[PDB]
């Protein structure tokens, strides 16, 4: 039967109100509201925790959304592909305790919903509750790496549960607020498009500008040139330079991946429903959704898009693209006044001072 939580959230059933106090819980405690630093963790999570699955295998190599790396800490955090995602498992362990109702996979998956409600331009997606709180580590080998070429990733995320090329171009629209700290061993969040606090598409327009020159070191694993790798972090600043993975890269240009790289420049709502629809997918894997009940009602509204249209960083423009679509036209866009970069913010109120939560716990990184 249908039933009202009690923050007057009307619900499907009743089991769902379980998960109001747990979304306030992580606001409070970790999220803070922002789509900051914990934030970008935790979205990152959901995928580290998903995507160990494999059909071909079969079940013994992995559950899915299954929270394994939160109940098995000492193991899957510290397969090397998994560098730093130690973080974002010790931010959510002790929600297991403080919510014993809430399987790890349930709060891996609607912690991830919660942190990109507060991204603007975000999708406010499905949240299926139900996924059994008991299971076993995944093997290593799962989680594809940045310096994994396109058949590769396509292969990995068609094994895991039946991506197209297209959902895995969708799901990457989470680069749009991301950063790297381990990539480069010099650089802390070092971001992958110039607004990492923004869930919109400078990340698809931004990967197909020529490279120039590097953030920190020209020769990291997994890492190729970037666009604008201007920071100020020689002089002590925190705002590090753009950084662009070898397989953004690979994906913008690959002949299977490219068009549908670019349909998602300037296409706001298309990516942000694009990306909504593969993830549900991604956040289900290991389950039959019959075996769930639906809870998307308590997913809060998300930060609604920018008004900002889709434009050229200062300093960049349309000569500069590397194209690789014929079937459709890159828009014209406006480009950004400037005669030099603009320092990408280290945090999204603009400055560089902002702190994070991370609780201490047990999974390890580096
Ligand atoms: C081919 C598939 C993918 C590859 C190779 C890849 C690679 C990476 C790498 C290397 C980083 C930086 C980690 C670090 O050094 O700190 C990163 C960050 C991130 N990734 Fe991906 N990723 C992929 C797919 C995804 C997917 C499917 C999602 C979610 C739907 C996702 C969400 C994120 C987020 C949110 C971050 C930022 C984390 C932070 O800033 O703390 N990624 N990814
Ligand atoms: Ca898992
Ligand atoms: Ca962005
Ligand atoms: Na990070």
């Amino acid at each position: 039967p249908t039933a009202v939580c009690s923050d007057g959230t009307r619900v499907s059933n009743a089991v769902c109100c379980d998960f109001v106090s747990l979304g306030q819980d992580l606001q409070s405690m970790v999220l803070q509201g922002d789509c900051g630093e914990d934030a970008h963790e935790i979205i990152r999570l959901t995928f580290h925790d998903a995507v160990a699955i494999s059909r071909k295998l079969g079940p013994s190599a992995g559950g899915g959304a299954d929270g394994s790396m939160l109940l098995f800490p000492l193991v899957e955090p510290e397969f090397a592909a998994s560098n730093g995602i130690d973080d974002s498992v010790n931010n959510l362990i002790p929600f297991l305790s403080l919510h014993p109702t809430i399987s790890a996979g349930d709060l891996v998956q609607f912690a991830g919903a919660v942190a990109l409600s507060n991204c603007p331009g975000a999708p406010r997606v499905q949240f299926l509750a139900g996924r059994p709180n008991h299971t076993i580590a995944a093997i290593d080998g799962l989680i594809p790496e940045p310096q994994d070429n396109v058949t590769s990733i396509l292969e990995r995320f068609d094994d895991a549960g039946g991506f197209t090329p297209f959902e895995v171009v969708s799901l990457l629209a989470s680069h749009t607020i991301a950063r790297a700290d381990k990539v480069d061993p010099t650089l802390d969040a070092a971001p992958f498009d110039t607004t990492p606090f923004t869930f919109d598409s400078q990340i698809f327009l931004e990967v197909l500008l020529k490279g120039v020159g590097f953030p920190g070191l020209d020769n990291n694993t997994g890492e190729v040139s970037s666009p604008l790798p201007l920071g100020d972090t020689s002089t002590g600043g925190k705002d590090t330079g753009l950084m662009r993975l070898q397989s953004d890269f690979a994906l913008a240009h690959d002949p299977r991946t490219a068009c549908f790289w670019q349909g998602f420049v300037d296409q706001q709502e298309f990516m942000s429903q694009s990306f909504a629809s593969a993830f549900a997918k991604l956040a289900v894997l290991g389950h039959n959704t019959d075996d769930l009940i639906d809870c998307s009602e308590v997913v809060p509204v998300p930060k609604p898009a920018v008004d900002k249209p889709t434009t050229f960083p200062a300093t960049t423009g349309p000569q500069d693209l590397e194209l690789s679509c014929l079937a459709e036209r890159f828009p014209t866009l406006s480009v950004d006044p400037g005669a030099q970069e603009t320092l990408i913010p280290h945090c999204s109120d603009g400055l560089e001072n902002c702190t994070s939560v991370q609780f201490s716990g047990p999974a390890t990184d580096s």
